[PDB]
C-alpha cells in the first residue's frame, strides 16, 4: 500500500514517526482546494477533491529503506489500476517531507527530478515503445507501468504561481490519460476547460499562465517543463530536461 483514500489519512500525526507529518499536509492541501473566496483555479481538482476521486500518498526521506521511492513505487502501480476503473476524473497526490523550512523553488524542483529518477529503478514495465527515452526528445514524458504520466511539482516556494502552493510540501500531482477524455485541448470542450481554469488563475495567481502551457491546437512539445514551472516566466531550454 501507501495509497490512501481521504477517509484512510489518519486523523492527527505524531511528527517524528514516518509520515507523522502526512495529516498535516493532507488538511492544508484540503483546505487549499476547497477554498471559496477566490475559488482554487482548477474546477476538476476542487470537484475531484468534492466527490472523494483523489488519492493520496507520501514518501518520508528520513525512512528511505521502508517509506521512501520503493513503496511509492507500489503505491503508484496500485493507483494506476484504480485509476482506469471508476470515474475518469482521478488524481494521486503525494506528500513528500517532512518539510524542510526555507527550501527555494529550485531546490524543491532538484528533489522532485531525483524522485522521478529513483522510482524508475522500481519500475516492472519497459519504457513504453511509443513514447522516446530520450528527456531531449520533444516527445519525451515520464512513463511508469507501461504509459506516460501527466506529473506536476508544488511547492510552498512559489509565490506569485500561487495556483502551484498547495501547502508545506514538495508534492507531487499524478495522473493517466484517461482524465482528459472529451477535454482535448483541439476540442470545443477542451478550449471551454482551458477558458475557465484561466479566468480562475487571473484572480488567484499574481503572475499570468506560463508560456508553455499549450493552446491545443498541437501537440506540445517538450511536456517536461510544464511538470516544474518557474515562478516567473523565463522559459527553458527544450534540451534541458534534469533527468
Ligand atoms: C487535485 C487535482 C488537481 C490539481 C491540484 C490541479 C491543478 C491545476 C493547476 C495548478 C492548473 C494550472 C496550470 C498549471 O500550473 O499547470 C491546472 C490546469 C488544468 N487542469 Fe487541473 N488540477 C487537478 C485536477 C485536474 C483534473 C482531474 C483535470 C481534468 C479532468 C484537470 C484539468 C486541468 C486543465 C484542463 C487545466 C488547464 C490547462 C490550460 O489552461 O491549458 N485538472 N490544474
Amino acid at each position: 500500500s501507501y495509497l490512501w483514500r481521504d477517509s484512510e489519512v489518519s486523523r492527527s500525526g505524531s511528527g517524528d514517526e514516518p509520515f507523522g507529518w502526512v495529516p498535516e499536509a493532507h488538511s492544508v492541501f484540503t483546505e487549499r482546494i476547497l477554498a471559496e473566496e477566490p475559488p482554487y483555479p482548477c474546477y476538476f481538482g476542487t470537484q475531484g477533491q468534492q466527490r472523494g476521486n483523489n488519492s493520496f500518498s507520501a514518501v518520508d526521506t528520513r525512512y528511505p529503506d521502508t517509506h521512501g521511492p520503493a513503496a511509492l513505487a507500489r503505491s503508484l502501480r496500485a493507483y494506476r489500476q484504480r485509476a482506469w476503473q471508476g470515474p475518469k476524473r482521478q488524481t494521486l497526490i503525494v506528500f513528500v517531507g517532512p518539510a524542510v523550512p526555507g527550501a527555494e523553488l529550485a531546490d524543491d524542483h532538484r528533489r522532485f527530478w531525483t524522485l522521478l529518477d529513483e522510482l524508475r529503478a522500481y519500475d516492472t514495465e519497459p519504457w513504453p515503445a511509443d513514447v522516446p527515452a530520450d528527456p531531449s526528445d520533444p516527445r519525451w514524458q515520464w512513463c511508469f507501468d507501461g504509459e506516460p504520466w501527466f506529473i506536476f511539482a508544488a511547492s510552498p516556494a512559489y509565490k506569485d504561481r500561487r495556483s502551484r502552493d498547495l501547502g508545506p510540501c514538495l508534492t507531487l500531482v499524478f495522473q493517466v490519460r484517461r482524465v482528459f477524455e472529451g477535454i482535448g485541448g483541439s476540442t470545443v470542450a477542451g478550449k471551454a476547460a482551458k477558458r475557465r481554469v484561466r479566468e480562475g488563475l487571473a484572480r488567484y495567481d499574481r503572475i499570468g499562465p506560463h508560456p508553455t502551457l499549450g493552446d491545443g491546437d498541437t501537440s506540445t512539445d517538450f511536456k517536461w517543463r510544464q511538470y516544474t514551472l518557474p515562478d516567473d516566466d523565463s522559459v527553458a531550454a527544450p534540451d534541458a530536461c534534469p533527468v
